[PDB]
């Protein structure tokens, strides 16, 4: 297996996760790629609620966890049982960084919810795509995506603290060009996977 | 003043909550009536998912709590700030009885989620409509609703244990006629509210 991509909006997660998916398929792995929230029919409904409705921060946390629970039970656990490489575009560190460090919700509580939703399933490696917020925001602005700079500075700092506190997290310099970032990822992956 | 109706499917909650809503409105209270899950636009979408999609028991728990959180923040807390009497058709005991006693999820974990979703808001009184499962099932059969006898027997017993452990839960014998059950509810309510 399980490879998680983490990092702020605009760090290149969706781009890199797709590159890694295609690369590992070509190398002969059986691989799955899922996004969080989403990745199942029910999860995609919850994703649309999360991205379109005005929600309070507590309802948001519970819906992220509900989407994760469905994806874990429906797809990830069955995939891992069949020795598929599962790549996730976001996972439990995003919930801690955004809902905990960003929104101020209790992190011990978030971690208990994460454990409940995941049944204790943990990544073999987490690739934290680290990038200065101003650089990320300029990438996003090009595609008419806007995120709050004050909020994301807290989240960025939170991810970096988590890379020291949580297990199996490798910090990737995501400021570089696409192929350069991918090479860094492949170097990090050689720590857990042929 | 927060008044919660609890009990198994077919115990008369929706019937009696509406009766109470009308009665208190006539007596000059400003009253709200909400159902769980549901009661908000988002909560109603979540209710539809809960009632129509195949879900694992953990995802179910989290959606029940998400609906509760939305209702608490959007409607319940603002209503209580305005001195409205808020009547709930189900609340936190339903989660402990169904997801805990029924499905076997950890009760302390469920209580922590309850506290999170509610911001610690507790009812002034909870009316547990207790009824034998057989009676409930026969009332539901008349309306083409079917529920699982084995499951509901565990849930009934769970509610009854909760009525002993949790604060301000009154057990109502709800197997009698509708008008008699309502009279018992009013007698119970007189302990906390001028009715
Ligand atoms: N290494 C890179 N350098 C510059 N732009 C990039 C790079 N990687 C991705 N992008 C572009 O930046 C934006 C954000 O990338 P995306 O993969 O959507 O990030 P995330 O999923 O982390 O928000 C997209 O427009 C994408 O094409
Ligand atoms: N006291 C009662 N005796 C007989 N039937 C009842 C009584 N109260 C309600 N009913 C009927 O039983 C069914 C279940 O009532 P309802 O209020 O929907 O229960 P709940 O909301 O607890 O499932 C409905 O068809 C309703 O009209
Ligand atoms: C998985 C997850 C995402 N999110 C947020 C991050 C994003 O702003 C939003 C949607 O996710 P996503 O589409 O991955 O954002 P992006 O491509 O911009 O990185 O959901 C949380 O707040 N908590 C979570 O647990
Ligand atoms: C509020 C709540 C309801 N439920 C279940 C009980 C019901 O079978 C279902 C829908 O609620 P509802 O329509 O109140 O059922 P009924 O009128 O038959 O009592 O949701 C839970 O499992 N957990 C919860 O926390
Ligand atoms: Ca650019
Ligand atoms: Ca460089
Ligand atoms: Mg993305
Ligand atoms: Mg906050
Ligand atoms: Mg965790
Ligand atoms: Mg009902
Ligand atoms: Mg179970
Ligand atoms: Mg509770």
């Amino acid at each position: 297996m399980l490879i998680a991509f983490e990092g702020i909006d605009g760090s290149g997660k969706t781009t890199q996760a797709k590159k890694l998916y295609e690369y590992l398929k070509q190398k002969g792995y059986f691989v799955s790629l899922y996004r969080e929230p989403g990745g199942t029919k029910v999860g995609e409904v919850l994703r649309e609620i999360l991205l379109t409705e005005e929600l309070d921060e507590r309802t948001e946390l519970l819906l992220f966890e509900a989407s994760r629970s469905k994806l874990i039970e429906e797809k990830i656990i069955p995939d891992l049982k069949r020795d598929k490489v599962v790549i996730l575009d976001r996972f439990v560190l995003s919930t801690i960084a955004y809902q905990g460090y960003g929104k101020g919700l209790d992190v011990e509580f978030i971690k208990n919810l994460n454990e409940f939703a995941t049944r204790g399933v943990k990544p073999d490696i987490t690739l934290l795509l680290d990038i200065p917020v101003d650089i990320a925001l300029r990438r996003l602005k090009e595609k008419n995506r806007f995120e709050n700079k004050e909020f994301l500075e807290k989240v960025r700092k939170g991810f970096l603290e988590l890379a020291k506190e949580e297990e199996n997290v490798v910090v990737i310099d995501a400021s570089g060009e696409e192929e350069e970032v991918f090479k860094e990822i492949l170097r990090a992956l050689s720590g857990v996977l042929r």
